[PDB]
C-alpha cells in the first residue's frame, strides 16, 4: 500500500505540471515551488509549496489552480489539501534544468 501511495503521489506530482505561475510563464513542478506532495490509503492529499516571494500575490490564484488542475486531470483523488509554507525559502536554485536553460533566454 506505501508503494500504491507512491504512485499516486508520483502522478498528482505530474499532473502539476498544468499549473503555471502567471508572473514567470513557467509550471509550479519546474519552478521548484512544489516540496511535498503525499497521499494516504483514500486518495486524500497534501500538496506542500511555497510562492517565490512572501509578496507574490498570484498565490491565491496559484492554489485554485492546483485543486482545479487534480480535480479535474486525477478524478479519483479525494481530499486536496494545499499548505503553502516559508521555510526552506525558495530561490532559483531549485529550478529544474529547463527552467534555467528557458530562463536564461526568455
Amino acid at each position: 500500500n506505501a508503494m500504491s501511495q507512491e504512485a499516486f503521489e508520483n502522478k498528482l506530482y505530474a499532473n502539476l505540471e498544468a499549473v503555471i505561475d502567471p508572473e514567470l510563464g513557467v509550471d509550479i513542478v519546474n519552478l521548484g515551488l512544489v516540496y511535498d506532495v503525499t497521499a494516504d490509503e483514500n486518495n486524500n492529499a497534501v500538496i506542500t509549496m511555497t510562492m517565490t516571494s512572501i509578496g507574490c500575490p498570484m498565490a491565491g490564484q496559484i492554489v485554485s489552480d492546483v485543486k482545479k488542475v487534480l480535480s479535474t486531470n486525477v478524478p479519483e483523488v479525494n481530499e486536496i489539501e494545499v499548505n503553502v509554507v516559508w521555510n526552506p525559502p525558495w530561490s532559483k536554485e531549485r529550478m529544474s534544468r529547463m527552467a534555467k536553460i528557458a530562463l536564461g533566454i526568455r
